[PDB]
């Protein structure tokens, strides 16, 4: 049958109540990694079933539309959606009026047992019976709710999968105006955005009708408590949702203004990484740091004026509940003088408190996605009921006898409203005859092809057309697959016309050029094919189809001149493969008119010559004026040291403060419930107390201790999250800008700039709010177990085997869900990719008739995310049914405990133990939730923490070393018993070489390719440190000097001309320390006159790579930045290799005029550059063929001298 089949099918009423099927899964997860080819096969919700009842729907009514608008009732998505789903929410509604009203129950039945703790002469049997009917009706609530998630979730992903293929199956008809209307990137965000808003609205519908219930039950049931006071309390929690969102809108406005400035430093960042070479051969790797850190500070300081948005939410959450229970219980005591508190007025009017607030905190969150989800079927029922494609415009049935393509009287208009194209065509090309469309400017032509292939309004006429029909594009469609795809589409592989095909179009070279071969992917995630590349693929794909009418549209535009004629005399035309086809060719040129046998040439939209090429030519026309015209990582456990790493940056101080103020909150509050237990039991114990003013007022006290307390570790936790994000990215920055030059090479920049993009987000605007929760819930949950404990001392037993089981579930629960929300992930994007090729590309995907196959190329791809949807989505019913099993064993062991020692109890603590246990549950969820974010986020701690430790170049300066007075003057350098290599495990690059430089005289490096000429320059600079020997410069080795010292005094006019983005006034100097020299030099380099030209002169703006500057501008801006420099010793690097001689040879006179009286070493490329140059140093692999002039040389018959025979100089 199936090797892996949906569990759910074959299970027992106890494992399909319980959802005891996942736990395989669950288990493999965490110790095995997860693949695509583990998850299970979906029923058969396959989308080939889910599209299809949608679509029954839309026809009936939209039939029927011709009957409504006949009857304007216009066809309603709406009523569609209803049909189709509507029966099952029906059945969810059923089992959420269960969950709601069996939720009161158990406040009810509290009432019962502290009214029981206060008879003593009641039989224990009534105690133990109302602790186990609390443990039962709980159970009941808890399955029937996670098997309403089950259904509404799932109907989501049935939502989503059927308005994602009603869209897919119009845009394959829509009409070519339609398409021109709106953008492609508009028309796949009805998938991207819009169906997928329909997916999330689906847990908030039946919202509307249970929260306007749970909200009018709870305030009658606590009216019977407390009276008209506990309308006092719910005030207080319906000016909360005004009051949360106007902090959220105040967020927003912060988030956007951070945008702007994490924009900023990223593209700083880009530039001084896409340039590390020339910044460091410069020593310009100082400045370009204090730029950096200048927009970090800009940044740090706008998350400071946002640590008070966050504090907020930790208040209400943390201290909401006991403010409602004050303002009601303040109300109460005042309203009229002989109220009393009992515990039965005062713990079960808190137990309802409770189950009003999940419900009133989500009315905000209904309102918004019902509203913009208004805007969505707006906008998913106007595409799907645009005006369609006329199926039967043309005729393919049957053909005019001895003929092919008739068009009589005919006039096509792209639309309505615009001028009509062409006017009265009539054509009658033979069977198989050449016909070649050619007409004048004034474009047209293009209206011919489109028009046969029905995509155009045939306002009046007729097409007839018989056989099946190939077409290639004006503009190539490459589709996302592999080339051999593109060449047979919808084809089986006969080998003898595969060779036949690519070859006779010349493919052949070009798949050797291929580096995967023919089996490559082309498309936007593959190799970016030439443009007459796109065209030759194009062309095969027809020529392959072997089909009997070829519609060809200016194949010949991108192709060359010499290799079009050869596809035309082995395709196209007569001698060609496709000979006994019948061809229409609209071409602009008369090079291949002779060929054709017959040219239908056209004036306006009426035809004007229909005659062969000899015709034309006797013609003498208008023929005449148009001829004259790893596995771990994929788990992602996390490791116990990433969170020491956090805390160490946070501040090992602040730490311990979050935590002695988080244990100093739970205490105020776990204190303040003990005074309100003791003020219920002063009722009974006395029959009259005086004391109700020293009652209340010391709650309301314990209580503002707590919220004191908690606002001041929350503006701890969010104001020593901005010290571990300063810590963090000011390392990454100094360590990164220091690594050695090899770590640049090696490792990709993309890498790198993930890492000061993604990364350093996460740490500063991600980890601070989700650790102020974890901790929140953590002390809601230990303070809820604290007083259990206490009250009824024994319920401790229970307390370590329930731990065991919550700990299992969560460790099970966060490793699976982790790999089935990353599987989710990389399955989404695809379907989305191939909508928008169906959209570009729809014109040759229906008119090679292969509109069916590019439908269930959806269906697979919209089935590949839904068998990783779904997973996830019993997954978080596995869990929740985990949670609540170690909940409501915390009710029934905490109601059991009671009414074992009901002697010593008293009413008023069974009320305080029994009414917190019923809230274990809603911390322990948020608990788990919680904890998952922060494992998942903080992987990236420790990439910033990996990257920071890479090995470092030698000091920049180091004292006591620093460099000699005036050390560069004698300009000499010698270098002796030298070894260096690229990288550490390499062969020598360059060997033992020992040399000596007369100061000033022009050596110039001639070498053969693979000598490692390219070292010379590396090696002075220190790039590459010594392996053995010197190069000591005047007695001076550069290894003792600071690096930075050296690099400094000395003048590179580097190979590549780099200008980041900003100003030729820093361009020019960063450190910018003459005042008016700039301008001297760029005109002694021949560029002040184009920097007067442009109006703003100094400053003009230079883009990034400084690409507004043309390339020898650029070779120039370097020969300024080394015009400044003015040092003894001057290195230039590949002077030419495509550079204009213009330049060329501005820089060689400019360099021997000014560099004269300074030692000039300069690697060639050329060797005619080196001419003239003193004393020559030719280098073959790695060693040094001689030190002489180079016509001695030439004399002497040197290497260089067969190198001057290849230039043939002399």
């Amino acid at each position: 049958v199936d090797p892996n089949p949906y569990p759910e099918t074959s299970a027992g009423f106890l494992s399909r109540l319980f959802f005891w099927w996942f736990t395989k899964m669950a288990i493999y997860g965490y110790r095995h990694p997860l693949e695509e080819k583990d998850l299970w096969s979906l029923k058969e919700d396959r989308s080939q079933m889910v599209v299809q009842q949608l679509l029954e729907a839309w026809r009936k009514q939209e039939k029927q539309t011709a009957r409504h608008k006949a009857s304007p009732r216009k066809p309603s998505f709406l009523k569609a959606l209803l049909a189709t789903f509507g029966s099952s929410f029906l059945i969810s509604a059923c089992f959420k009026l269960i969950q709601d009203l069996l939720s009161f129950i158990n406040p009810q039945l509290l009432s019962i047992l502290i009214r029981f703790i206060s008879n003593p002469m009641g039989p224990s049997w009534w105690g133990f019976l109302v602790a186990g009917l609390m443990f039962l009706c709980s159970m009941m609530q808890s399955l029937i709710l996670q098997h309403y998630y089950h259904y509404i979730f799932v109907t989501g992903v049935k939502f989503r999968t059927g308005i994602m293929g009603v869209i897919y199956r119009k845009a394959l008809v829509i009409t070519n105006s339609v398409k021109r209307a709106s953008t492609v990137g508009e028309i796949v965000n009805l998938m991207s955005v819009d169906a997928q808003r329909f997916m999330d609205l689906a847990p908030f519908l039946n919202l509307l009708w249970s929260a306007p219930l749970q909200i009018i039950l709870a305030i009658y049931f606590l009216w019977q408590n407390l009276g008209p006071s506990v309308l006092a309390g719910v005030a207080f929690m319906v000016l909360l949702i005004p009051l949360n969102g106007a902090v959220a809108v105040k967020m927003r406005a912060f988030q956007v203004k951070q945008m702007k400035l994490k924009d900023s430093r990223i593209k700083l960042m880009s530039e001084i990484l896409n340039g590390i070479k020339v910044l460091k051969l410069y020593a310009w790797e100082p400045s370009f740091l204090k730029q950096v850190e200048g927009i970090r500070q800009g940044e740090l300081q706008l998350l400071r004026t946002a640590a008070y948005l966050h504090t907020t939410t930790t208040f209400t959450w943390m201290c909401s509940p006991f403010l409602v229970t004050l303002i009601t219980l303040w109300v109460y005591v005042y309203v009229d003088p002989n109220n009393v508190l009992d515990a039965e007025k005062a713990f079960v009017s808190v137990s309802l408190f409770n189950i009003l607030r999940l419900p009133l905190n989500m009315l905000p969150q209904l309102i918004s996605n019902l509203t913009q989800a208004s805007v969505s079927l707006k906008r998913i029922q106007q595409f799907l009921s645009q005006e369609e494609l006329d199926p039967q415009s043309v005729e393919r049935k049957t053909i005019s006898p001895g003929y092919a393509i008739t068009i009589h009287s005919g006039t096509f208009t792209w639309a309505q409203d615009l001028p009509p194209t062409l006017h009265s065509l009539d054509i009658q090309v033979p069977k198989g005859a050449l016909v070649a469309v050619v007409g004048p400017v004034g474009c047209g032509k293009s209206s011919l092809v489109s028009a046969l292939l029905g995509e155009m309004e045939k306002l009046e006429g007729k097409v007839h057309m018989k056989g099946s029909v190939a077409y290639v594009p004006q503009q190539a469609w490459i589709q996302n697959c592999t080339l051999q795809e593109n060449v047979l589409f919808g084809k089986a592989l006969n080998p003898k016309r595969y060779q036949q095909t690519l070859e006779a179009c010349a493919l052949l070279a070009d798949l050797e050029m291929l580096p995967g071969g023919d089996q490559t992917e082309i498309g936007e995630k593959g190799i970016n094919l030439s443009g007459g590349q796109r065209q030759r693929v194009s062309l095969a794909r027809a020529v392959y189809s072997d089909a009997d009418i070829f519609l060809l549209d200016d194949p010949l535009s991108a192709v060359d001149s010499h290799v079009a004629k050869h596809i035309f005399d082995h395709v196209i035309g007569p001698e060609g493969v496709l000979a006994g086809k019948t061809r229409v060719l609209v071409t602009h040129g008369i090079s291949f008119l002779p060929q054709t046998d017959f040219i239908i040439v056209l004036a306006d939209g009426q035809v004007s010559e229909m005659g062969p090429y000899p015709a034309l030519l006797q013609r003498n026309g208008s023929f005449a004026n148009f001829l004259c015209n790893e596995e771990k990582a994929a788990i992602g456990t996390v490791e116990l040291s990433v969170f020491w790493d956090y805390a160490k940056a946070v501040g090992l101080c602040t730490t311990l403060a979050i935590c002695l103020l988080y244990v100093g909150q739970s205490a105020a509050a776990i204190g303040a419930n003990v005074w309100l237990s003791a003020w219920t039991n002063d009722a009974m114990a006395d029959s009259r107390q005086n004391n109700t003013s020293l009652r209340l007022g010391v709650y309301a006290a314990l209580g503002i201790l707590q919220g004191f307390l908690v606002m001041l570790a929350a503006m701890a936790m969010a104001a020593g999250g901005i010290q571990a994000a300063r810590v963090l990215h000011q390392a990454l920055l100094h360590n990164k800008i220091r690594s050695p030059q090899s770590f640049f090479d090696t490792t990709p920049s993309g890498r790198i700039l993930n890492c000061f993009s993604k990364d350093i987000y996460v740490v500063d605007e991600v980890l601070a709010p989700v650790i102020l929760m974890l901790l929140n819930s953590f002390f809601n949950a230990i303070s809820t177990l604290v007083v259990i404990m206490a009250s009824t001392p024994l319920f401790t037993v229970v307390i370590l085997p329930l731990a065991v089981l919550y700990t299992l579930v969560q460790r099970f629960y966060a490793a699976t869900s982790r790999q089935l929300k990353r599987l989710e992930s990389v399955s989404r994007s695809p379907i989305y990719s191939h909508f928008s090729e169906t959209v570009t590309g729809a014109s040759v995907i229906r008119a090679y008739n292969r509109s069916r196959d590019f439908e269930i190329i959806s269906d697979t791809k919209v089935d590949a995310n839904q068998r990783s949807c779904y997973p996830y989505i019993i997954s978080n019913r596995w869990l929740s049914i985990g949670v609540e099993f170690v909940g409501n064993c915390v009710v029934l062991f905490a109601a059991l405990f009671a009414v074992i020692g009901r002697s010593s109890l008293n009413p008023g603590l069974v009320g305080l133990s029994v009414s917190y246990s019923l809230q274990v549950t809603f911390a322990l969820n948020w608990m788990i939730r919680m904890m998952s974010d922060l494992e998942s986020n903080i992987v990236a701690v420790e990439r910033v923490k990996e990257y920071s430790k890479t090995e470092t170049e030698a000091p920049w300066v180091v004292e006591g070393s620093r460099p000699p007075e005036g050390w560069p003057p004698r300009g000499e350098v010698e270098f002796r018993n030298y070894s260096v290599r690229y990288r550490p495990g390499l062969d020598l690059v360059l060997r033992d070489l020992s040399l000596h430089v007369h100061g000033g005289e022009k050596v110039g490096i001639v070498g053969r390719t693979g000598a490692g000429k390219s070292s010379m320059t590396l090696c002075l600079f220190r790039i590459l440190e010594a392996a053995k020997g010197e190069i000591r410069i005047d007695g001076l080795n550069v290894a003792d000097i600071g690096l930075h010292d050296v690099r400094s005094q000395l003048t590179i006019i580097p190979q590549d001309p780099i200008l980041f983005s900003g100003t030729l006034r820093m361009n020019l100097d960063p450190f910018g320390s003459s005042e008016e020299d700039i301008w001297w030099a760029l005109e002694l380099s021949h560029l002040h006159t184009f920097v007067s030209s442009q109006p703003a002169g100094l400053d003009f703006q230079c883009s990034e790579g400084g690409e507004n500057l043309s390339v020898g501008q650029r070779q120039l801006v370097c020969l300024a930045r080394a015009l400044l420099r003015k040092s003894r010793i001057l290195v230039l690097d590949e002077a030419t290799a495509a550079i204009d001689l213009e330049t060329d040879n501005l820089i060689q006179a400019t360099i021997r005029t000014q560099f004269d009286t300074c030692t000039v070493l300069t690697i060639a490329h050329r060797l005619n550059t080196i001419m003239d140059y003193t004393r020559v140093l030719v280098l073959d692999k790695g060693v040094v063929a001689e030190f002489d002039s180079p016509a001695n040389l030439i004399a002497a018959r040197g290497i260089f001298y067969g190198m001057a025979r290849d230039a043939g100089l002399a």
